[PDB]
């Protein structure tokens, strides 16, 4: 995924008289865990081409409590991946955030390094959950970066996926 400038600093103010969007969201997985014996255990990513989701975008709606809700409306939000268990089994997994709806804490006055987005998405007839932890904000450009963790059910396996993300926020 893209990265922020070395000098990225400061919060990104949100003007309540304006509306905003996520123009781009990129998820780069660093971690695929598969449940075995009730434990999420690590696997090796075997797919050597791009495994990121990117170009994800959509409105940021304002709720009555001042939180923002991201409604995913487009993007490369689905990627088939193959991982390999320690014992050698190669499992195809579906990495996705399709139909993501994720909200911040209340009373949004600015996007900061303590902003979180939490919500749910659809994986071919079941729900997944995801948390985005913003870790860095460029207040000048609207670029943000952080880490994510999702849980879902792809191909008869309960799967956790973790990694890094980049996004850009801008007025509508
Ligand atoms: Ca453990
Ligand atoms: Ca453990
Ligand atoms: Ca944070």
């Amino acid at each position: 995924c893209p990265t922020l400038d070395d000098t990225a600093r400061g919060a990104y103010p949100i003007d309540s008289s304006q509306t905003y969007r996520i123009a781009r969201l990129c998820l780069q997985p660093t971690t695929f865990l598969v449940k075995e014996n009730g434990e999420f255990v690590p696997t090796k990513l075997v797919t050597r081409e791009t495994t990121s989701l990117d170009q994800i975008q959509g409105e940021l709606k304002v709720n009555s409590d001042g939180s923002l809700t991201f409604v995913e409306e487009d993007g490369i939000d689905f990627q088939p991946v193959t991982v390999q268990m320690a014992g050698g089994e190669r499992i195809p997994l579906l990495f996705t955030v399709k139909n993501l709806v994720a909200s911040t804490q209340p009373n949004v006055t600015s996007i900061t390094t303590s902003t979180d987005f939490k919500g749910e998405f659809n994986v071919n007839g079941t729900k997944g959950q995801i948390s985005l932890n913003v870790a860095k904000v460029d207040g000048r450009t609207g670029e943000i970066a952080g880490t994510f963790e999702s849980e879902q059910l792809s191909n008869g396996h309960e799967v956790k996926i973790q990694g890094v993300f980049y996004a850009s926020i801008e007025p509508a």
